[PDB]
RNA sequence: GGGGUAUCGCCAAGCGGUAAGGCACCGGAUUCUGAUUCCGGCAUUCCGAGGUUCGAAUCCUCGUACCCCAGCCA
């Protein structure tokens, strides 16, 4: 339960609602990201829970900022995310008559006008944060005055910024969004719903309220930078024939620690080439996220965590992470690979080799097993074998035996470095009776496989409040290797996780893997104490 | 000027009856993954100072900090 599930439980008591009724309405200027999944969820949710009813409605209002690209991408991840819209998908472009029916109805009540003042002059004449606004020259024109010089706006006699429509509020307001604010303005550019029809477009303000209204919304639930706005919300609604008047609650926007959800800003990094696009892996956007292996219901999880309430926050990575490590430890089928690989020789192996049994997943038997190649010459990870360390390092080190993955127990012996220091090979002997863990990959069997080992995009926490977000990129956001991996993983698909042992769990890229050559991006890596 | 919010390192519950829960963190047991699972510890304190009350995070003052609004963006 949060502060809005209380609302909606006093409205249905109190018998003030039969049903409850929301909306998600995103504008399709950009792709969906993780602090739209917390109003997806928010939305959806309640719809379901309460057995109601909510829409997707695309705030179609600004055609040079909207393409077609992105209302076909954001209904992709609403489904992915698991949830389902309320009959068909609405745009608020499905208004468009019937907001200009209802600017009519403003004007006719002299409680709008089309102004002259020139973009720059409206400023001027809003008043500031403390001083108040003043009224245009243009704000007593006649009623006939007014439709004659709107229906000239619409029939495109108007230069764009040459006239708009105001509402006739209060220049003197405190609230700054009741000083006059704009109804329409004019835009010349083809709409990707509505073409060339229109060259007069709504204004978020006078869109918004009509459309909850038209929809029969019940609760309209917004991020608080919009509790301003909620004035000119309900002076709309109190102002046309409209028989219902929806209201709206706010709840606070999710920030995530270590990157950016601007779409401005997210916008940026993919227009300049800095991350793939949209959907790369270090991208906060759903389809990013789901690219580099994270479930839809590792983030519903991740909503029911981080609650709904009116404060500020801003939540660490380690709690995002925490729910998809959660999701991947119970349903992933483990498997070998490695990353940074050395090869070892055992050279008391005889034959070309055998087959062990490894279980596809050490704690839940019913998963199955698998029969993995094993031989002499295998491969294994670099930072597994130390020529001395302490106590503490339980790994191969070059006096004692430590157990393989699931087979024999080795034992260091010899190392054969290259000639700058670095060692090529590793030479070790093994007791047959048996069968300090680490995993590795018979080099005889092992599949060729490209590894993307990702970490957070940006080196501080909040880039967001950085002169110049871009300078603070993380150069080792991707650091991409060429590894090694059991021939299992040759039948993997995209978007399958698996967790490779002592590494993390990683998924086939969809985007680059082949047939020969797989990509694996790393979801997450293990809790590595 | 106006509109909001203040409870653990990050979130968050609490609605006059004596500070849930999650992430993170520290231990300790188990483990052929330094994972997982288990065990236990983690707010005498709820922005501050006064007041009302038997009892206040919660009521009443009076301060303080932060966030939002001056797009013909949403
Ligand atoms: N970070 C966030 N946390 C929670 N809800 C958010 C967040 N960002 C957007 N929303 C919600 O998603 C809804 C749709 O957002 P919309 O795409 O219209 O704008 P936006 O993404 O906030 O702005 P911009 O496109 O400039 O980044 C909004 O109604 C809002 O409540």
């Amino acid at each position: 339960t949060n502060f809005i599930r209380q609302i909606i439980d006093e409205d249905l008591a109190s018998g003030k609602h039969t049903t409850v009724h929301t909306r998600f309405p995103p504008e399709p200027n950009g792709y969906l990201h993780i602090g739209h999944a917390k109003s997806i969820c928010l939305n959806f949710g309640i719809a379901q829970d309460y057995k109601g009813q909510c829409n997707l409605r695309f705030d179609d209002t600004n055609p040079v900022k909207e393409d077609i690209e992105y209302v076909e991408s954001i209904k992709n991840d609403v489904e992915w995310l698991g949830f389902h819209w309320s009959g068909n998908v609405r745009y608020s472009s499905d208004y468009f008559d019937q907001l200009h029916a209802y600017a009519i109805e403003l004007i006719n009540k002299g409680l709008a006008y089309v102004d002259e003042l020139t973009p720059e002059q409206i400023r001027e004449y809003r008043g500031t944060l403390t001083q108040p606004g003043k009224n245009s020259p243009y704000r007593d024109r006649s009623v006939e005055e007014n439709l004659a010089l709107f229906e000239k706006m619409r029939a495109g006699g108007f230069e764009e910024g040459k006239a708009c429509l105001r509402a006739k509020i209060d220049m003197a307001s405190p609230f700054i969004v009741m000083r006059d604010p704009v109804l329409y303005r004019i835009k010349f550019a083809e709409h990707h719903q509505t073409g060339n029809k229109w060259c007069i477009y709504p204004m978020y303000d006078f869109t918004h309220c009509i459309s909850d209204a038209l929809e029969g919304i019940t609760h309209s639930l917004c991020t608080l930078e919009f509790q301003n706005n909620r004035r000119l919300y309900d002076w709309v609604l109190d102002n046309i024939t409209i028989p219902v008047h929806p209201r709206q609650y706010e709840f606070s926007r999710l920030n995530l620690e270590y990157t950016v959800m601007s779409k401005r800003k997210l916008n940026l990094l993919v227009t300049d080439k800095h991350v793939e696009g949209w959907d790369d892996p270090r991208m906060p956007t759903i389809s990013g996220l789901r690219r580099r292996g994270y479930t839809a219901a590792s983030i519903r999880e991740f909503c029911k965590r981080i609650g709904v309430t009116k404060q500020d926050n801003t939540i660490e990575m380690a709690s995002l992470e925490s729910c998809i490590r959660e999701d991947l430890n119970e349903n992933a089928p483990r498997a070998m690979a490695v990353i940074d690989p050395v090869k070892l020789v055992i050279e008391n192996y005889q034959g070309e080799g055998e087959m062990v049994t490894m279980p596809n997943h050490p704690n839940k038997p019913e998963m199955g097993s698998r029969q993995v190649p094993f031989s002499g010459e295998i491969w294994i990870d670099r930072a597994d074998f130390r020529e001395e360390a302490n106590k503490q390092y339980k790994r191969l080190v070059l006096g004692k035996e430590v157990r393989l993955r699931n087979a024999y127990v080795i034992k260091a012996e010899r190392v054969e470095k290259d000639a700058e220091g670095n060692i090529t090979t590793i030479f070790c002997t093994y007791d047959a009776d048996t069968l300090g863990v680490i995993h590795w990959v018979s080099a005889a069997h092992a599949l060729p496989v490209e590894i993307r080992l990702y970490d957070r995009l940006f080196s501080v926490p909040n880039p967001g409040a950085a002169d110049d977000f871009l300078s603070v990129i993380n150069p080792e956001s991707l650091v991409i290797k060429q590894g090694f991996a059991e021939p299992s993983l040759k039948d993997a698909v995209a978007g399958k996780a698996f967790q490779f042992e002592r590494e993390g769990y990683f998924c086939l890229d969809s985007r680059h893997s082949t047939a020969e050559k797989p990509v694996f991006n790393r979801t997450v890596g293990l809790r590595d104490t």
